[PDB]
């Protein structure tokens, strides 16, 4: 029911009912993610995001939910001047959605992360944000955009590019 809009006013309740004791989480946040990104999808700021908020408490793991909050958050912010430090989340999920979603397609939301790098001004939060985490990047899946990663050295702030660019 993702897409097919007017079944939405109708197909958020009709998952959010069941919620049955499935003997372990392993799928409890893709429940609380996707009636959430249902919520994502349509005008509905706070319930969508305390959804993932707690979705992202359930496993912290099963990196979509990691995701598609990084996706509702570009819905928020490609809509208002964006000089605010609210992307900051967004890099932050993009960017911890990044190294654990392993084995697939990472390239859509890392070539996001290259161009939220240069939304720099002025706040350095966001690069900030960048070197707050810490774990797993995907070291290999960096290299298809290495040269606008390297033509992306020449800019200010590349700082935190060099992290990147020394593991490979």
């Amino acid at each position: 029911h993702y897409q097919n809009m007017n079944e939405l006013t109708t197909g958020l309740d009709v998952i959010s009912n069941t919620n049955l004791v499935y003997f372990g989480t392993v799928q409890k946040a893709e429940f609380f993610t996707l009636k959430g990104m249902f919520l994502s999808k349509l005008r509905a700021y706070e319930e969508a995001n305390q959804a993932f908020a707690t979705a992202v408490q359930i496993d912290l793991n099963l990196a979509k939910a990691w995701a598609q909050w990084g996706f509702f958050n570009d819905r928020r912010l490609s809509e208002e001047p964006n000089n605010i430090s609210f992307a900051s989340n967004a890099i932050s999920c993009y960017l911890q959605a990044a190294g654990l979603y392993k084995n697939s397609k990472i390239r859509e939301l890392l070539c996001r992360i290259l161009w939220l790098i240069s939304i720099d001004d002025a706040s350095g939060m966001l690069t900030n944000a960048f070197d707050s985490f810490r774990g797993e990047i995907p070291v290999w899946y960096w290299i298809t955009f290495i040269p606008q990663l390297l033509t992306s050295l020449s800019h200010k702030e590349a700082n935190m590019v060099r992290h990147i660019l020394i593991r490979i």
